[PDB]
């Protein structure tokens, strides 16, 4: 059996871009700029992971307003958006991920948050979803600007399983996204994807499982191998 579970946040624990989208476009139209991302855009601009830097890539080449404030308030407007929607409880966990938690738990199996996403994201869905701060939920919370380089990057991974303290051949993650496989891959770690609306095009070559839905991961034995 595995010694640890290192879950993804956006697409894994939860069905979550298209609020994300919603809080960028209704900072957008606070800020009173002409920004404004549909889902065809937020698709392909969703291949580049961090909310900051995803801003920043719409910048580079955008033909629309100038940005009015620095990025980093932007993206902090953009979290307080988030997470005031988050907490209004809409948005329920991933089918399979609230039993899987809970068989790890009654386990003594350690877990951990391993994102791309802001501290405060992880903040608002374990409170709205479990019931809980985060750290009451996951054993090592990895996330945000913790690393300087997101997700394919494999660091944000490694600082996760170096304060796990767990070896990766001994652990497993659980991922949404290519992005995301390729980032655990990169830190010697299995993983199983479970794609969503804005990642199911994807190919995920070298996941150790691709399925529909956690709930047919089989309990923490479909873990193994
Ligand atoms: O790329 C991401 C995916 O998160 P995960 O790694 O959990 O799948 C994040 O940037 C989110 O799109 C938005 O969140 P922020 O705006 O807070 O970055
Ligand atoms: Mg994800």
């Amino acid at each position: 059996m595995i010694e640890a579970i290192l879950f993804d946040v956006n697409g894994t624990l939860a069905e979550t871009e298209e609020l994300h989208r919603r809080a960028f476009n209704e900072t957008f139209a606070a800020l009173g700029v002409d920004w404004f991302w549909d889902r065809e855009e937020y698709r392909e601009l969703l291949t580049t992971t961090g909310g900051k830097e995803r801003i920043a890539r719409f910048l580079r080449h955008q033909k629309g307003d100038p940005a009015p404030l620095p990025i980093a308030d932007i993206h902090r407007a953009k979290t307080e958006r988030f997470v005031a929607l988050m907490a209004e409880g809409e948005i329920a966990l991933r089918p399979g991920i609230a039993d899987l938690i809970a068989e790890a738990k009654r386990a003594g199996i350690r877990l951990a948050v391993a994102t791309t996403t802001s501290l405060p994201n992880v903040e608002a869905l374990c409170r709205a979803c479990f019931g809980h701060p985060a750290r009451e939920i996951f054993d090592v919370i990895a996330a945000g600007d913790m690393v300087a380089e997101k997700k394919p990057s494999p660091d944000i991974y490694r600082l996760a399983l170096r304060e796990l303290d767990v070896p990766p051949e001994r652990a497993v993650a659980l991922e949404d996204s290519l992005n995301g496989l390729r980032a655990a891959k990169g830190a010697g770690l299995r993983c199983i994807v479970s794609p969503g609306f804005y990642t199911r095009h994807e190919e995920f070559a070298g996941a150790d499982r691709l399925l529909d839905s956690f709930a047919e991961l089989g309990g923490l034995a479909g873990l193994d191998l």
